[PDB]
């Protein structure tokens, strides 16, 4: 589809069997999701933005579906105020900026 | 143009007569630039990011050129880790996401 930027580019995603709202964020190298209890191994990581850093848990090879488009890659889980779909997954679904 | 997301969507911007590199950030409501001097009046404002809230100087009706497209809108100046072009200006240049 085509998503304008009048409002936040929020879309429905499906990760680990659950549906959520997430931000298609060209400003994020990687995907960051709100706190959730995923299974599997993980490694700790610190990620930074406006306001400082937060501690996240990095999971690898996580499948999420974005508006019917399947994508699998690295997902960071921690106390983010919003679910963020980063370029690592935006590319897999064929997402581009256009102006 | 059409911009793929396998690399950071960095572009050259012109502001206050100076050129700078900025990130096209669809996950940002507002445009936030690193410390710099801009002409005109400004009011103090707060903005939140992934890591918390920071103090910024709000400049209204600033002229910015992004890849040749002119925009006139609000520019926030403060301790952001990266110069980010937010949706307030991305809409002015007719930017959209597509997939
Ligand atoms: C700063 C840019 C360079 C990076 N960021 C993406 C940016 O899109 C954020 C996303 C966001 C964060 C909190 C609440 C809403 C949106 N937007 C933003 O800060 O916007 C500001 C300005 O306008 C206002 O609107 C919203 C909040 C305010 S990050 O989140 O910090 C991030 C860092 C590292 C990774 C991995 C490790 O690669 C992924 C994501």
């Amino acid at each position: 589809p085509q998503i304008t930027l009048w409002k936040r580019p929020l879309v429905t995603i499906k990760i680990g069997g659950q549906l959520k709202e997430a931000l298609l964020d060209t400003g994020a190298d990687d995907t960051v999701l709100e706190e959730m209890n995923l299974p599997g191994r993980w490694k700790p990581k610190m990620i930074g933005g406006i306001g400082g850093f937060i501690k996240v848990r990095q999971y690898d090879q996580i499948l999420i579906e974005i508006c019917g488009h399947k994508a699998i890659g690295t997902v960071l889980v921690g106390p983010t105020p919003v679910n963020i779909i980063g370029r690592n997954l935006l590319t897999q679904i064929g997402c581009t900026l256009n102006f």
